[PDB]
């Protein structure tokens, strides 16, 4: 054991309301690394994952520290904080968005692990789905490392089922796969044909839900979104006048239809769509000022 694992395993885990991780407007700028690790423990706990799958506390703590360490801090956006924010949005969509009741325990377990792991070992956008296969491979290696096996409490049937959902969920964060598959998702939604009891449409929904959380910074309050866009711009160009229009085009081409479709599935996910619309106004106003 290191000093980090000792102090994290011995610390008090505040409640979900104290940590504000149920809010879609959650922000991590004021949190330390230890504090984000505590938020992650609370996410597993309040989703009943520690209870239903008999996770040892020090194993989960070791797993979280392994995932965090296998992100690169020198990468401006695709780092541990992006993975942590993606998982927080997944938690909020499950809790506040009331999506948790539409899914099974194994699907929730896999979505949370996938959200935290979907960009492992990312080197930056400057440095198919070749990358997402590497991300899942990093996730699988951590899940099998000694002392980090948070899935040990599962039977082989549950374990094999969970690994497949994790793999599909991480591969789904490839925007090319999202663009190829979202046409079917919007077809069913606009035809009042969408049904989650269908295994094919359920897996499609899990893919869209991964992308919605992956891009959720675009939905944040304007002071926060402006800060995240600064990180994205740093990674895109360094590792300004055209950024406002680029964001508007990104919101129109990618984000708006997704968060509108997600609101159709769950009305309580509307805060994501509403924050995305407000950010489009702010960016469009700046684009016209150039
Ligand atoms: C802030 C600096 C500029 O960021 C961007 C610039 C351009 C694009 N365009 C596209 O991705 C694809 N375009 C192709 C041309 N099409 C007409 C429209 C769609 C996206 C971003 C962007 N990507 C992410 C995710 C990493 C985030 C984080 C949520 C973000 O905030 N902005
Ligand atoms: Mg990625
Ligand atoms: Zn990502």
């Amino acid at each position: 054991e290191t000093r980090e694992l000792q102090s994290l395993a011995a610390a008090v885990v505040p409640s979900a309301q104290t940590l504000k991780i149920t809010d879609f407007s959650f922000s991590d700028f004021e949190l330390s690394d230890l504090e984000t690790a505590l938020c992650t423990i609370r996410m597993f706990t309040d989703l009943n994952l520690v209870q239903n799958f008999q996770m040892k506390h020090e194993v989960l703590c070791r797993w979280i520290l392994s995932v965090k360490k296998n992100y690169r801090k020198n990468v401006a956006y695709h780092n541990w904080r992006h993975a942590f924010n993606t998982a927080q949005c997944m938690f909020a969509a499950l809790k506040a968005g009331k999506i948790q009741n539409k899914l099974t325990d194994l699907e929730i377990l896999a979505l949370l692990i996938a959200a935290l792991s979907h960009d492992l070992d990312h080197r930056g956008v400057n440095n198919h789905s070749i990358m997402e296969h590497h991300h899942f491979d990093q996730c699988l290696m951590i899940l099998n490392s000694p002392g980090n096996q948070i899935l040990s409490g599962l039977s082989i049937e549950e374990y094999k089922t969970t690994l497949k959902i994790i793999k599909q969920a991480i591969l789904a964060t490839d925007l090319a796969l999202y663009i190829k598959r979202r046409g079917e998702f919007f077809e069913l939604i606009r035809k009042n044909q969408f049904n989650l009891e269908d295994p094919h449409q359920k897996e499609l929904f899990l893919a869209m839900l991964m992308t919605a959380c992956d891009l959720s910074a675009i939905t944040k309050p304007w002071p926060i979104q402006q800060r995240i866009a600064e990180l994205v711009a740093t990674e895109f160009f360094d590792q300004k006048n055209k950024i406002p229009s680029m964001q508007v085009g990104f919101i129109d081409a990618i984000c708006l239809q997704l968060y509108e479709a997600l609101t159709h599935v769950s009305e309580d996910c509307f805060p994501l769509l509403d924050g995305c619309r407000k950010n489009r106004q702010k960016w469009q106003a700046l684009a016209e000022q150039q």
